[PDB]
């Protein structure tokens, strides 16, 4: 691809992640911690999922980032709407106003409804992620594997501004505390 011109920097909002979420001082950075973080409740923040999102909000335009995401077991990454659901349980769909892939026992899955099989032969250590707010297109690429494609949205009815979005995933099993990373231009 060359989607890299197009690069934005992403900056994390503390005021929306969950709040077992440890995010770094430049806002870069964010990790499970093993407890709550010791800050207050407010109806912005993620209450079910270790979930965050960017503070950017794009209404137009073509952007790109990359995630690093190297040695996690599991996570969810991509955009949504500013308008999404924080508190409760639901599913991330385009319905409920998520474009993501994840990571999930040792599978790749877009977030369709129903969720659909990705086809990865390289496990990735670094997601770039592709907007095109005209178009109507979210596209993730492989930077460990030459950028390779690995699953483009279309016909996307964003219905509102959108957010960088991210999930760090539990870490039930002891083998997923490693960070996501927003990578250097
Ligand atoms: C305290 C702790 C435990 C496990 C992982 C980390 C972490 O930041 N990952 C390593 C890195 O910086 O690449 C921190």
């Amino acid at each position: 691809h060359h989607h890299h011109h197009h690069m934005v920097h992403i900056t994390l909002d503390r005021n929306t992640a969950n709040s077992w979420l440890i995010i770094s001082k430049d806002r870069r950075q964010v990790r499970m911690g093993d407890t709550h973080q010791n800050v207050s409740d407010n109806k912005e923040r993620f209450s079910n999922y270790p979930m965050v999102l960017g503070a950017q909000r794009f209404s137009s335009g073509k952007m790109y980032w990359e995630v690093d995401v190297t040695q996690k077991e599991a996570w969810d990454l991509g955009v949504c709407r500013d308008s999404v659901q924080r508190k409760g349980q639901f599913s991330l769909s385009p319905e409920n106003g998520f474009w993501t892939i994840w990571l999930w026992q040792d599978s790749y899955e877009a977030g369709t409804s129903p969720q659909t099989t990705l086809h990865i032969q390289v496990p990735p250590c670094q997601i770039g992620i592709f907007v095109d707010y005209e178009a109507g297109v979210v596209s993730f690429y492989n930077i460990t594997d030459h950028g390779s494609l690995i699953y483009t949205f279309s016909e996307c009815v964003f219905a509102g501004p959108l957010r960088p979005f991210f999930n760090v995933g539990f870490n039930y099993s002891g083998g997923n505390a490693a960070p996501l990373k927003l990578c250097p231009l």
